[PDB]
């Protein structure tokens, strides 16, 4: 099928989204960069989608956290969402797709921007939202192992299926976990969509990049990089340190892995055989630069190795 402006798509109800498309890559994602906004964008499909649970209700990637934001935003495990709901409102508004569709959709476009990343397959078509979600839905970064895998595994996902989401981590910061350093990254390229993440989340912790005492935090091996209590644990844990550890300098397997489960979590609360496949609305991502390596001055002695049965892959490392 063929659209107004030219451009082709498998099926012709996917023409409504290269207004979108564009409007998105330049207005959201500042001339379609992997940045903050692609950070945020992405960190929103999964606030939204993980609100769903059989026994406690939410309707999954459907939109409530922006339709029911007043409500939602002010979850504690939401903190710091309200700055991207806002930024994605008018758009909603502007334009004639779901909130649902539209998170998803912002998403998927974003990680295509990234060095690295993946075409997340995407579908148009999804309701606008009938619920809010319950709170204690979003797992925080102060939760156990335990409880992170069974809210996971709630949802439908099984623990190396977390391991594989968590390549997300690669594009991410925090603002609010350490507000005196809002912005740092997970891992040092927060730009590139790789496994230096899984890397630097193995490495022994060193400092606190800000203040010594926040909840949800633990040291990091860098200045200028924040670490998660949950990826600490999740490295090193043994139900998950051995697919954590699998990640690390496995290119073709995060991708693989990270863009079929962020597919089946998008369609979370939603029936695909009702739905249009417009994956092909999505951006070519560009290419990994890098292999991901050991930061400067530092060695493999600097790795807490934590799968028993193989053992961290050799690395290089800037000198
Ligand atoms: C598995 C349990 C998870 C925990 C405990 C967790 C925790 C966190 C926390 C605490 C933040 C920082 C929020 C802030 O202070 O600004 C964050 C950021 C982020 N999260 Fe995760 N998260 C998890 C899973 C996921 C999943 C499955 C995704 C997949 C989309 C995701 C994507 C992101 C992204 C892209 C950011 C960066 C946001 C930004 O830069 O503004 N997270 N996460
Ligand atoms: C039950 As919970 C996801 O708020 O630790
Ligand atoms: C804030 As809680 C006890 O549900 O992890
Ligand atoms: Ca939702
Ligand atoms: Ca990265
Ligand atoms: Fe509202
Ligand atoms: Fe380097
Ligand atoms: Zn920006
Ligand atoms: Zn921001
Ligand atoms: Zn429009
Ligand atoms: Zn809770
Ligand atoms: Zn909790
Ligand atoms: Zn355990």
């Amino acid at each position: 099928a063929t659209c107004d402006d030219g451009r082709t798509t498998a099926n012709a109800a996917c023409c409504i989204l290269f207004p979108i498309l564009d409007d998105i890559q330049e207005n959201l994602f500042d001339g379609a960069q992997c940045g903050e906004e692609v950070h945020e964008s992405l960190r929103l499909t999964f606030h939204d989608a993980i609100g769903f649970s059989p026994t406690l209700g939410g309707g999954g990637a459907d939109g409530s956290i922006i339709a029911f934001d007043t409500i939602e935003t002010n979850f504690p495990a939401n903190a710091g969402i309200d700055e991207i709901v806002s930024a994605q409102k008018p758009f909603v508004a502007k334009h004639n797709i779901s909130a649902g569709d539209f998170i998803q959709f912002a998403g998927a476009v974003g990680v295509s921007n990234c060095p690295g990343g993946v075409r997340i397959p995407f579908f148009l078509g999804r309701p606008d939202a009938v619920a809010a979600s319950p709170d204690h839905l979003v797992p925080e970064p102060f939760d156990s192992v335990d409880s992170i895998l069974a809210r996971m595994g709630d949802a439908g996902f099984s623990p190396v299926e977390v391991v594989w989401l968590l390549a997300s981590h690669s594009i991410a910061a925090a603002a609010k976990v350490d507000p005196s350093i809002p912005g740092t990254p997970f891992d040092s390229t927060p730009g590139v969509f790789d496994s230096q993440f899984f890397i630097e989340t193995q490495l022994k912790g060193r400092l606190f990049p800000g203040t010594a005492d926040n909840k949800g935090e633990a040291q990091s091996p860098l200045q200028g990089e924040i670490r998660l209590q949950s990826d600490h644990l999740l490295a090193r844990d043994p139900q998950t340190a051995c697919e954590w550890q699998s990640m690390v300098n496995n290119q073709p397997k995060i991708q693989n892995r990270f863009a079929a489960t962020m597919s089946k979590m998008a369609l979370l609360g939603q029936d695909k055989t009702k739905l249009i496949d417009c994956s092909d609305v999505i951006p070519t991502p560009p290419a990994l630069v890098g292999a991901a390596h050991l930061p400067a001055g530092f060695s493999l002695s600097d790795v807490e190795q934590a799968c028993a049965a193989t053992p961290f892959p050799a690395l290089t490392a800037d000198p």
